[PDB]
C-alpha cells in the first residue's frame, strides 16, 4: 500500500495507532509548534467530517515560508486529507494527503499525494509509513520536470527528517 515514488517515513514509535493519529491530523499542540518549526503560518483548518461513504475528509489553506528565492518568499497552499473507512475496519488508519501550491514557479504543473499508514503494534506501539507520489497535471517538459523534482524532493526530505525526529519527542 505503499505510494511507489518515495517512501519518507518507516518507523515503529511508542505511541499508540490513536494518538499518532490525534498528534497528526487534528488541530494538536504538536502541529502548532511543529508548524512554526517548518515555518508554516496563517493555517486554517476544517474538522474531520464524515460522509455517507464512511470515509473522513478534511481540509486545510496555510501559508508556506519558503527558503529558495527563485520559489518565491511565500506559497500559499491548499491540502484534501481523505481517511479510508476500509482502513478504520482493519484496525489502522490510512490517510491520504493531497497538497496543491498556489504561488511557486509552475506550481499549476502538479500535486503531491503523501499517504499515511498507522498500524497497531503490541504495547502501545504504532508503526508510522509514509509515502509520496509527485503528480502531474500538465506535461512537465524538460527542465520543468528537473526543476520540480529536485526542489520537491528536498524540501520534503528535510520535511519528514524534522516530523520523525519531533514525533521521538512525544513518547
Ligand atoms: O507534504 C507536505 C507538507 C505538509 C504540511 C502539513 O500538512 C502541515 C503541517 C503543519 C500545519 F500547521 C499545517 C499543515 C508540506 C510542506 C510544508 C513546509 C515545508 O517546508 C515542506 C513541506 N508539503 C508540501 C507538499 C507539496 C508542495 F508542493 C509543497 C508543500
Ligand atoms: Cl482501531
Amino acid at each position: 500500500k505503499d505510494l511507489q515514488g518515495r517512501l519518507y517515513i518507516n518507523r515503529v514509535f511508542h505511541i499508540s495507532a490513536e494518538r499518532m493519529f490525534e498528534l497528526l491530523f487534528t488541530s494538536s499542540h504538536f502541529m502548532q509548534r511543529f508548524a512554526n518549526s517548518r515555518n508554516i503560518i496563517d493555517v486554517v483548518s476544517t474538522p474531520w467530517t464524515v460522509e455517507s461513504g464512511g470515509n473522513q475528509l478534511r481540509t486545510m489553506t496555510y501559508t508556506i515560508v519558503l527558503s529558495n528565492p527563485l520559489t518565491g518568499k511565500y506559497t500559499a497552499a491548499t491540502e484534501k486529507q481523505t481517511l479510508y473507512k476500509e482502513s478504520r475496519e482493519a484496525q489502522f488508519y490510512l490517510v491520504d494527503s493531497e497538497v496543491l501550491t498556489h504561488d511557486v514557479p509552475y506550481h499549476d504543473y502538479f500535486y503531491t499525494l503523501n499517504r499515511y499508514c498507522i498500524v497497531r503494534s503490541a504495547k502501545q506501539r504504532c508503526r508510522l509509513r509514509v509515502s509520496t507520489d509527485l503528480k502531474y497535471r500538465k506535461q512537465p517538459w524538460g527542465l520543468i520536470k528537473s526543476l520540480i523534482e529536485k526542489n520537491s524532493w528536498s524540501s520534503l526530505e528535510s520535511y519528514f527528517k524534522k516530523l520523525e525526529s519531533d514525533l521521538l519527542m512525544e513518547e
